């Protein structure tokens, strides 16, 4: 896999849409030197700073970096990567972790406020182990569901990995699917459906919009999550109960180990994802960290005025 | 009463407007077996499910039992019905009785958000007992006032009873109110009155519709309550007082015991129900279980566009 | 003073303009044996019991009491009663002292509800005694400020009185103002100023209006109240100041015991009410009710369509 | 620095752009006993106290003092006050500081609602000692960038200060920054960016403006905090991280002691303020007061109508 300055990148082995992209050793420790005088702190209340080190991280890969996380992210024969930097894979460096994801993040777009933790990321903590029960696969789905503005992008990294057996990220790219077809033709896959917020402590109103949408091209994207979405009726609901297990059988899945250190960053638009069941254990940790945000990026296109 | 696939429909001792619907023995088995897979937990999260096990429930009566509700349900002279399956008759089976009603419920329509559960049907336990003296009366009703949406149907099931004495459902059906053309043809019948939810956790504003309106055919629906409905005036006032005496003592309210197991299903437009007093014991136990929603089915009619 | 059916009316020792209502020893205890059947809890759940009771008290006056609280309210020379019943004068008898005002009151219009109770009528005790220290005088003012409909009257009931000495009501009628003209003819009297409601527990918005404003005769009508008004800029603020001064030093102003029992119920458009310090007693009981609504009446007046 | 009536007026040590004002002993005097009739908690609850505690000061200097404060304060090249009055020193007046500091502020306009305190102004106290850490700088910026209404002054008093060593309040007054023609005549100094305010308890909804603005004369005032912007990309997040620098290292900025007693009164359109770090104690004790409000004064200019 080619040869970049800073990094490398290949393809994994569970799917040739998945990229791996390793920052070198000297990467790492350059980046983690010139980003030192910023605690997790600085970033989480000047949302500048985020932008900053990746700004950062960047130009220690001599500006390579960030077009290629934007072609990889926008290209529709991937979409994915699983990111990772040699010296950082312990616990103890949940920070430098937090600001790698950062970094990389803020290079292609922006991650916004997540309200399970009050801040741009979250970090969950799972040990002493219906939704969280270890027996229970969750269901591939796409995030930002409820509301109005589109996610493009999930990012979702390991943090911390004890007595942990199976907890695999499930993946599946649209184009891997092989009911879409079936599925994206049927009228119900253009009706507005209602989506509702979970809990929401006073922040949301519901929002309508189909289950699935096209890209640019034409090309089939899809917006769904079986917990959030509310069939209004007996047709909606069998159709829905029917796409939820086509996609949950589908042969297509990839079931993505992701180690300690290591970063999954998929395109939400095309790309499901879930995660598989794990066996409980009373020694059991399991720390995760997420963000999920837009897209944001320069191209030659079009504007008025001046 | 007429025999049917996998249930019986008879008429009831209190009236001929209210059916008692049965589901056999083997029907009941069989749904059993075949929506083990799903907790009521499982329903709680993914609203299609409870639109899944109603199908199963009625592939299971060849497909008679969805349009048998769906007439009763909207035939003016019944509108009612008291539903029950052979083997699911105590309390232990409460998770049992939940899927059952939730699959009726689901093939007629979609049972709304409760706010005293945060779910979509809600529990009460009664025991240990101005609202909730054992010696008082809880007056006739129609649900759903206090909002703009309509809720065409009420389900009330008994869960538990134990040293009960009294507490049966009232119903009362508007053709059986003798008082009906007196108050309907008032001018007060048709004057948009305030209604006001109760506490509300900062969910509502308050809404206006008369007490009186009318069906597609120009007969009497109703949509009051003593505690929501908000006089403005004293004239207001004074008409209310006697429309609410005038059907508290009504001749024509049905007294219904509901067994633990069984649901009464109502039309909420042209039924109003109540509940009566009972007696206060040490070890008293009543459980209900409610579900209240809108009727959603298909039927050949216009429609425009492509 | 005139004798009517069921009570006496006199002019008060403060001023001709507060009469004094007394109802006879007779039609309380009859109204208090036609009520009885409605604890006060049934009418702080059903709101056309209010009127209701308000009927029962008026038709036990041959219907003299609804014309004869109306014209008084409503004459811009009095506007202001102080209401008792012969027997109804204990603390024990606060269910029957709220009664009797829930009828007086729901005869000429509505009680608005109260967010100090969460009920349309609010009770409240000093005991154990900068807003409530004993020595301070409550300024005048005018009730419901803060919102954008109009509070038509204020009702305040004592229902409790033990070791107090002081604290009378402070009462003013815009016409024994001796400086009503000075500040009535103030550009600033009907320039649109920002009042501001209090904690407010997710209830409020600012509104805007004058401090005075005109009946439909065009007679000074005032809108007031130190606490909530919010001058924008010195100019407001120092006239503001010079106007409490005016209103609170006037010579104008009675000082009206309230025994246990008994009530006042004024026009809050042309009255301001207060309250005079009191001294502080270990053993000093203070309870009062309150109430606060708008008028609603018939009246031969133009309408149109039919 | 020339003499007025009750007061004195020199530059500072810091820069001649910050004048230092001084009551005298008599008028401070008078004042303290010409306001003693209202507690602070008066001001608190009737904002016209507020306006008139300041024309009680400006009587006392002959009218002198409300001309020379917006005169002051309306100059850009100056702006700012450093005020005290001569015997109002020590913690033990820190109601009477309150007074003093609110009579001076309520000459030039009027003090907003505070959501830290509830109330006009904010006390807080540091003693025991990322935001709150010793050895951390609180960043040059403008108050009220999380609202749509602009903020014109900021009020900063030291109410007591013991075992205190740094913390000087910092302050840049943009006419002495050398960078600020580059960044103003960058295209991002006038694209609307997104401002996001703190926690909010149910308060807010996100305001959009640009960084720079003009004040009538076309000159560059600002609106700036890194804390509450919120770049949407990497351009606006590299820019904003590049100004912060800018700002921070800038060789105009102030450093302000401000002895117990003592206020700073700034236009916070062109001048920044800050906090300089400060060295923890076990016995570090520091209070301060706060106020922000806008200008609101009279002037000849035009109207409409009569
Ligand atoms: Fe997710
Ligand atoms: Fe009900
Ligand atoms: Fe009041
Ligand atoms: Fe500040």
């Amino acid at each position: 896999g080619q040869d970049y300055s800073g990094f490398t990148l290949t393809p994994s082995a569970q799917s040739p849409r998945l990229l791996e992209l390793t920052f070198t050793e000297q990467t790492t420790k350059q980046f983690l030197e010139q980003v030192a005088e910023w605690p997790v702190q600085a970033l989480e209340y000047k949302s500048f700073l985020r932008f900053r080190v990746a700004k950062i991280l960047d130009d220690l890969c001599a500006n390579q970096l960030q077009p290629l996380l934007l072609k990889t992210l926008l290209n529709r024969a991937e979409g994915a990567l699983l990111i990772n930097a040699v010296g950082v894979d312990d616990v103890k460096q949940a920070d430098e972790m937090v600001k790698l994801a950062t970094a990389v993040a803020h290079l292609i777009g922006r991650s916004n406020f997540d309200a399970m933790s009050g801040q741009y990321y979250a970090r969950f903590v799972v040990k002493n182990v219906y939704l969280r029960q270890p027996h229970r696969v969750m269901e591939l789905h796409n995030d930002g569901t409820y509301v109005e503005e589109i996610t493009d992008y999930v990012l979702m990294m390991k943090i911390d990995e004890q007595n942990m057996q199976g907890g695999n990220s499930l993946l599946l790219h649209l184009d891997d699917w092989e009911h879409l077809d079936n599925y994206f033709r049927h009228p119900l896959a253009r009706r507005p459906m209602r989506f509702a917020a979970p809990p929401s402590k006073n922040v949301s109103k519901d929002v309508f919009h189909p289950v699935f949408d096209v890209d640019q091209q034409g090309r089939p994207v899809m917006r769904y999550i079986d917990q959030f979405v509310q069939p209004k009726d007996f047709e909606e609901g069998v159709w829905l109960s029917e796409l939820s297990d086509a996609i949950e059988t589908s042969k297509g899945i990839l079931s993505v180990p992701v180690p300690v250190g290591k970063f999954l960053l998929i395109n939400n638009l095309f790309w499901l994802h879930g995660r598989d069941r794990f066996t409980p254990h009373p020694d059991l940790r399991r720390e995760l960290m997420r963000q999920r945000g837009y897209f944001a990026y320069a191209s030659n296109h079009y504007q008025t005025h001046q």
